[PDB]
């Protein structure tokens, strides 16, 4: 199922996705406010969709009720860092500025 999310929100890729599948999900968004995930993009159901967006850290999905599902911390390897941002084309102009000394 082709599914394209903008990222930007935690909480709005969430819906998002959340209401292309169809299910209920229970995750603490106390953390997630104030974060972003990367959207989605091609043909992904609920379950591949779905850890597409949160995909980064690597957690754990399992169901509680009906087809309510929960994201819980999951164990990982010694976790690393990437490589620095270079930067971008700035294509800008700059102008000229005048300034002059004064007396008493």
């Amino acid at each position: 199922a082709q599914v394209n999310i903008a990222p930007g929100s935690l909480d709005k890729a969430l819906n998002q996705y959340a209401a292309h599948s169809g299910f209920t999900l229970s995750v603490d968004a106390s953390l997630t406010r104030g974060k972003q995930s990367n959207g989605l993009h091609g043909d992904y159901d609920v379950e591949s969709g779905l850890q597409q967006l949160l995909d980064g850290s690597g957690l754990q999905v399992k169901p509680l009720g009906n087809n309510s599902w929960t994201l819980e911390p999951a164990p990982a390897p010694k976790e690393d860092a990437l490589t620095v941002v270079g930067d971008w084309l700035g294509d800008a102009r700059e102008n000229d500025l005048e300034h002059h000394h004064h007396h008493h």
